[PDB]
DNA sequence: AAAAAGACTTGGAAAAATTTTT
DNA sequence: AAAAATTTTTCCAAGTCTTTTT
C-alpha cells in the first residue's frame, strides 16, 4: 500500500516529476473468413479483399442490431465501406441493401456460441492470459511509485455509435496505427519500442499533462487519451479536492443564493439571464450547457443552452403558480421533462428574454458557460456551475441519515434506509422488465420460511413446557436462532420492495461513485461499526481507499 | 475578450463474472 | 450442468472546464 493522501502536495502547475511505461497494447490483426464464409452480392457470391471484408464484418456482426436498420447508419456505414473498397469492387456494389450478410453473421453468431460455453481449460486459459497482458502493460511508473494504467488497451476499429439520434452513427472508427499515437513519459525514463519496425507520432515529455498516450479519433477529430486508474495518487487526488472545493461551497452557499436572489432584478440585460440560469442550476441540478459544434454530436442541451421551444410558461398550472414547463433532449439524449414552479420574480424575468425570438432562439443569448463559471469563480474559488450538484447532493446524504438512521437497530435496518434515503438524492438528478414480479415465487417463497420457524418455536413451549430441565430449554434458544436468521431474510428483501419501486426509470449508478463526499459515508460506517465492505464493492473501496484511511466518525462534510 | 483546441470527469451500455434458481 | 437473474468490469461517448491562440 501507499498512503500519498499523507503526503505533501504538488506546486500548483506539475502533475508529476518522473514517467516510465511500455506505451499502449494495439488492436490484434484482422482474422480474415474462412474459405466456407461467403457474403454476397446480387445473389452472387463474391470474396471480398481484406480491408472491405474487414468493414464488411463489422456490419455482420451488427446484422441482428435495429441501428443497421435506420437510414444515418445504412448511409454512413456504406459511404465508408465504400471508402475501403478495391478500385474493382467498387464498380460492383453500389448499394448494400443487395449484400447479403447472413452468411457472416451466422457464422459470429456461431463463434459466440462456441465462446459462450467452451474447455474450462481454455477460460483458464485466457484468464491467464488477460492476466498475461495486465502483467507487462497494465501498469505504468509515476514518480517513485508503480501504479496502474487505466485503459492500455487502444480503441479496435469498428463501426460508431453514438447516442440518440446521433449523424455521424454508422461512419468507421479507423483502426489506430503506432503512428497515430503520440507517448507521454519524462525526460529520462525508458521510451517504449513500438511495434517491430514501426514510429510513434511523437515522444514528447509534459509534466503539465497526467495522460500516457494519446491520440486523435477520426470520427469527432476529437482526443482519445489513456490515463491512470482510480486509485491513482493522481485521479484520487483530484476527487478530494473534487469534494473539498463543494466544502468551501457549504459556507458561502447562502451567501450566494441571497445574492443572486437580489440579482434577478438587475437592469442589465446580462447578469439577470445568468442568475437564472444559475438558479435552476442550483433547484434542479441541471447541467451547465456548454454550446455544441452543430452537427458533430446529437441536438441536445443545457441550462446556458436552452432555446425558447424548451420550456413553456403557465401563470397558472395544474394548482400552482407561476410554472416553468422543461422539456428538451438532456446529455446522452436522456430526455429532460419537467413542470417547474419558480419564483414570481423568476417567471416575470423568464418572460422577459422570451420576446422577439423564434423557437430556435437562444434563451440565454448574451449568457454562457464563460460568463457563468467565470463569475461564480470570482463569488468563490474554483466554483463552478457543477460543484453545486455535489454540493446540495452530498449534503442530503449526511442529512438522510440522521433522519433515518435508528441509534440502535439491526444492520440491514441500516442499509435499509441508508441505500434507500440517498435513493430521492440520486433522482432528483434524474439518472435514467420481468424481474419484479418474479420476486413473489421468492420473497413469498422464503417468507414462507417465516411461517416455518413459525410454527414449530411453539415447540419451544410445548417442549420446555411441562418439562423443567435445561436439556430441552436449549431447543427455544434455537428456535430465535432460526429468527433473526430469517427475520432477516425477510427484512434483508423489505428495502428492493421501496428500492425498485422508486427507483425504476431513475438509476443511480452515478450516486455511489461521483457527486457524493465518499468520507459522508466512510464515517458514518465506522460510526456504527457497520462494515465497509457491505455497502462499496472490491473496486469502490480501491477508489476511496483515501476517503477510508482518514476519516473517522468525528467527520462532517 | 472569443473561438478553438486540449484536458479531464461523467455515466450509461454492453460484455463478463458470480450467484441463484430450475 | 443449464438458464436466468444479478453484480461487477470493461468500454467509450458525451460533458464540463481549462488553456492556448489569435
Amino acid at each position: 500500500k501507499w498512503k500519498w493522501w499523507e503526503e505533501e502536495r504538488y506546486p500548483e502547475g506539475i502533475k508529476w516529476k518522473f514517467l516510465e511505461h511500455k506505451g499502449p497494447v494495439f488492436a490484434p490483426p484482422y482474422e480474415p473468413l474462412p474459405e466456407n464464409v461467403k457474403f454476397y452480392y446480387d445473389g452472387k457470391v463474391m470474396k471480398l479483399s481484406p480491408k472491405a471484408e474487414e468493414v464488411a464484418t463489422f456490419f455482420a456482426k451488427m446484422l441482428d442490431h435495429e441501428y443497421t436498420t435506420k437510414e444515418i447508419f445504412r448511409k454512413n456505414f456504406f459511404k465508408d465501406w465504400r471508402k475501403e473498397m478495391t478500385n474493382e469492387e467498387k464498380n460492383i456494389i453500389t448499394n448494400l441493401s443487395k449484400c447479403d450478410f447472413t452468411q457472416m453473421s451466422q457464422y459470429f453468431k456461431a463463434q459466440t456460441e462456441a465462446r459462450k460455453q467452451m474447455s474450462k481449460e481454455e477460460k483458464l486459459k485466457i484468464k491467464e492470459e488477460n492476466e498475461k497482458l495486465l502483467k507487462e502493460y497494465g501498469f505504468c511508473i509515476m514518480d517513485n511509485h508503480k501504479e496502474r494504467i487505466a485503459n492500455f488497451k487502444i480503441e479496435p476499429p469498428g463501426l460508431f455509435r453514438g447516442r440518440g439520434n446521433h449523424p455521424k452513427m454508422g461512419m468507421l472508427k479507423r483502426r489506430i496505427m503506432p503512428e497515430d499515437i503520440i507517448i507521454n513519459c519524462s525526460k529520462d525514463a525508458k521510451v517504449p519500442s513500438p511495434p517491430p519496425g514501426h514510429k510513434w507520432k511523437e515522444v514528447r515529455h509534459d509534466n503539465k499533462v497526467t495522460w500516457l498516450v494519446s491520440w486523435t479519433e477520426n470520427i469527432q477529430g476529437s482526443i482519445k487519451y489513456i490515463m491512470l486508474n482510480p486509485s491513482s495518487r493522481i485521479k484520487g487526488e483530484k476527487d478530494w479536492q473534487k469534494y473539498e472545493t463543494a466544502r468551501r461551497l457549504k459556507k458561502c452557499v447562502d451567501k450566494i443564493r441571497n445574492q443572486y436572489r437580489e440579482d434577478w432584478k438587475s437592469k442589465e440585460m446580462k447578469v439577470r439571464q445568468r442568475a437564472v440560469a444559475l438558479y435552476f442550476i442550483d433547484k434542479l441540478a441541471l447541467r451547465a450547457g456548454n454550446e455544441k459544434e452543430e452537427g458533430e454530436t446529437a441536438d441536445t442541451v443545457g441550462c446556458c443552452s436552452l432555446r425558447v421551444e424548451h420550456i413553456n410558461l403557465h401563470p397558472e398550472l395544474d394548482g400552482q403558480e407561476y410554472v416553468v414547463e422543461f422539456d428538451f433532449l438532456g446529455k446522452d439524449s436522456i430526455r429532460y421533462y419537467n413542470k417547474v414552479p419558480v419564483e414570481k420574480r423568476v417567471f416575470k424575468n423568464l418572460q422577459l428574454f422570451m420576446e422577439n425570438k423564434q423557437p430556435e432562439d437562444d434563451l440565454f443569448d448574451r449568457l454562457n458557460t464563460g460568463i457563468l463559471n467565470k463569475h461564480l469563480q470570482d463569488l468563490m474559488e474554483g466554483l463552478t456551475a457543477k460543484v453545486f450538484r455535489t454540493y446540495n447532493a452530498s449534503i442530503t446524504l449526511q442529512q438522510q441519515l440522521k433522519e433515518l438512521t435508528a441509534p440502535d437497530e439491526n444492520i440491514p435496518a441500516k442499509i435499509l434506509s441508508y441505500n434507500r434515503a440517498n435513493r430521492a438524492v440520486a433522482i432528483l438528478c434524474n439518472h435514467q422488465e420481468k424481474s419484479m414480479m418474479n420476486l413473489q415465487t421468492k420473497i413469498d417463497a422464503k417468507k414462507e420460511q417465516l411461517a416455518d420457524a413459525r410454527r414449530d418455536l411453539k415447540s419451544a413451549k410445548a417442549d420446555a413446557k411441562v418439562m423443567k430441565d435445561a436439556k430441552t430449554k436449549k431447543v427455544v434458544e434455537s428456535k430465535k436462532k432460526a429468527v433473526q436468521r430469517l427475520e432477516e431474510q425477510l427484512m434483508k428483501l423489505e428495502v428492493q420492495a421501496t428500492d425498485r419501486e422508486e427507483n425504476k426509470q431513475i438509476a443511480l449508478g452515478t450516486s455511489k461513485l461521483n457527486f457524493l463526499d465518499p468520507r459522508i459515508t466512510v464515517a458514518w460506517c465506522k460510526k456504527w461499526g457497520v462494515p465497509i465492505e457491505k455497502i462499496y464493492n472490491k473496486t469502490q473501496r480501491e477508489k476511496f481507499a483515501w476517503a477510508i484511511d482518514m476519516a473517522d466518525e468525528d467527520y462532517e462534510f
